DNA sequence: GCGATCAGCG
DNA sequence: ACGCTGATCGCA
């Protein structure tokens, strides 16, 4: 039902200077994944190519790599990384429909062309699920069915760039798409393809040591509980704790007894099995997720893991990291922080460099709320987390333990993002009246932040959405809900999303300026990871000096706020030593 | 498949 | 009854 050429060879009319392009990687994880078909829609017609044909043709490769030949795509990063695994560069992507859809409404969860087309009442294209099937029935269909479905996706991309750019313009998001998200998409492709090298010997050794520490812990648990049970099964774990040992019930999930770590820490005075269980889970978490899980996804030839950065998933504009998640590698506990010793540079004589913004969401909040005292605090380069530990625990700066600090870190974010006195009290083991009066005092020092939280909720109510400093947008329909719980979660979304998503935009612009900087300095240094407010690079040791002077300035200068941005930086032989 | 849990980022 | 994630595991 759609006219197109099944091309046997590459012709000149498939090489126009503007085109919609589809490079299908059906595999979920597109690293080293097969390319199953290629479709080109342009002013001369609709063409389907087999990858063996086109990806071996010198003119087609030349056309993919030519930045002056513009391509419109859905999920250009997926295509670009699959082609990198094939020795082929893709440039000139001028429109990425996936990222256009994402800016317009991140809650749609657009994950194929058909879902984004629907936003503009375009339906001449099928959902990928309907073509490839789900689960274990997943299959590339036959060439005639595959070819039409790629051509329909391409035709759809072709027809929708203009209506999508039009809405982006009205929303003030067009420069956000073309100058921020699409450039960032090429950078993330380089980072994902480059990978991070992993010391598998060291990781293997930790795994053998974790196995023997686990049993030993697991044994004391069995002799304290009397019997044995699936310590991971809250069924009999509940029966052990809140029935056999008769410990108080402090929380009930919808399932039953809550055995979460906040509860267990509160039961620590009652019995010496709750601490062992906690130590057991920690050791379990390290062994399943970061020892075993990491070794599974290591590419054996190179000992590099290749994350996938989701750019169009989170509701606030942050990235997300998947298979493996390299954005929640342990750091706070010593046993788990040792895992970062396994993450090493990909080349002898190279080092890891890591820079990060100091309390960036609070600096943003100070800029957006225009709160005098909060702006002054950061113009003094105060550490508000330590200064809050001092007020909480009534000590001096020298006496602030890192524990008291991370606790005040949660009070600072918790208070500004709507924590209740109940919630503040559960986290400080103080009375609920003390927690309420601390929150009153805290908004005495920062009335401008209080005004800001009231106003942003009135602005959500009026407009239907909240925006970020760079005009990322998030619809909050529940902000006017009649249900008190549903309305309150939406109010705290209105207080949080403009801040957290403004910090995501800032580090996104920083990454873009960093790459351009590294290119004019022509350094071999390159990004490896982004962990929300931290940029981790690797580089030859000969380049660290330059990087110490370039990376902080580039980050601090990404945007200009009414308070300065602060950046800490370290380097070392491993990611461990880079903090 | 989903809820609980927990690792990280703020 | 602060917010944003992803992986693992058990299953009331
Ligand atoms: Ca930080």
């Amino acid at each position: 039902k759609m006219a197109f050429t099944l091309a046997d060879r590459v012709t000149e009319e498939m090489l126009a200077d503007k085109a919609a392009l589809v490079v299908e990687v059906v595999e979920e994880n597109y690293h080293d994944a097969p390319i199953v078909g290629i479709a080109v829609v342009n002013e001369h017609g609709r063409f389907f190519l087999r990858p063996e044909t086109a990806l071996a043709d010198p003119q087609f490769v030349a056309w993919l790599g030519d930045e002056t030949k513009k391509k419109s795509m859905f999920d250009s990063k997926r295509a670009a990384v699959a082609l990198k695994w094939k020795g082929i560069e893709l440039c000139g992507v001028s429109f990425d429909l996936l990222l256009a859809a994402y800016l317009l409404d991140p809650a749609q969860g657009v994950d194929d062309v058909a879902a984004a087309a629907k936003m503009k009442q375009y339906e001449a294209v099928r959902p990928d699920e309907a073509v490839y099937g789900k689960g274990a029935k997943r299959a590339v269909p036959d060439e005639p069915v595959l070819a039409e479905h790629l051509v329909r996706k391409a035709a759809a991309i072709w027809e929708l760039e203009r209506p999508f750019l039009d809405e982006l313009r009205r929303n003030e998001q067009d420069r956000l798409l073309v100058e921020l998200e699409q450039p960032l998409s090429s950078i993330l492709a380089e980072m994902e393809f480059a990978g991070v090298k992993v010391d598998t010997k060291r990781l293997e050794q930790m795994g053998k040591e974790l196995a023997e520490q686990l049993g030993t812990v697991e044994q004391r648990i069995y002799e304290l509980a009397g019997q044995e049970f699936n310590i991971n099964s809250p069924k009999q774990l509940g029966v052990i704790l809140f029935e056999k040992l008769q410990l108080p019930v402090l929380k009930k999930t919808k399932t039953g007894y809550s055995t979460s770590a906040d509860v267990l820490e509160k039961l620590a005075p009652y019995h010496e099995i709750v601490e062992n269980i906690l130590h057991y889970r920690q050791l379990g978490k390290l062994q399943s997720t970061y020892i075993e899980g990491l070794l599974k996804v290591v590419r054996p030839a190179t000992k590099k893991v290749h994350t996938i950065f989701n750019q169009a998933l989170t509701q606030t504009g942050r990235l997300s990291s998947t298979e493996p998640n390299l954005q929640n590698i342990p750091i706070r506990l010593e046993e788990g922080r040792k895992i970062r010793q396994a993450f090493v540079p990909s080349e002898s004589d190279w080092l890891i460099f890591a820079a990060d913004y100091s309390q960036i969401e609070l600096r943003v909040l100070a800029h957006i709320a225009e709160d005098d005292n909060l702006m002054e605090a950061f113009r003094r380069d105060l550490d508000i987390h330590t200064k809050t530990a001092m007020d909480i625990f009534q000590v001096s700066e020298d006496e602030v333990t890192p524990n008291m600090r991370r606790q005040a870190k949660a009070v600072n974010y918790g208070i500004v993002y709507g924590i209740s006195d109940y919630g503040l009290a559960q986290n400080l083991n103080i009375s609920r009246k003390e927690a309420a009066e601390f929150i009153e005092r805290y908004f005495e020092s920062f009335p401008g932040v209080k005004r800001y939280m009231e106003n942003i909720v009135q602005e959500a109510k009026q407009k239907g959405y909240v925006t970020t400093l760079l005009h990322r947008r998030r619809y909050l329909p529940d902000i006017t809900s009649r249900n008190f719980n549903v309305r309150s979660f939406a109010e705290r979304m209105a207080m949080n999303t403009p801040i957290q998503g403004s910090a995501a935009d800032i580090i996104k612009k920083a990454m873009i300026d960093l790459n351009a900087r590294l290119k004019e300095e022509r350094l071999q240094a390159h990004l490896l990871l982004q962990v929300h407010d931290e940029l981790i690079l690797e580089a030859p040791k000969e380049e660290m000096e330059r990087l110490c002077r370039l990376v902080p300035e580039v980050m601090e200068q990404a945007v200009t706020l009414r308070v300065p941005l602060k950046v800490d930086y370290h380097y070392g032989s491993t990611w461990y030593d880079a903090k």
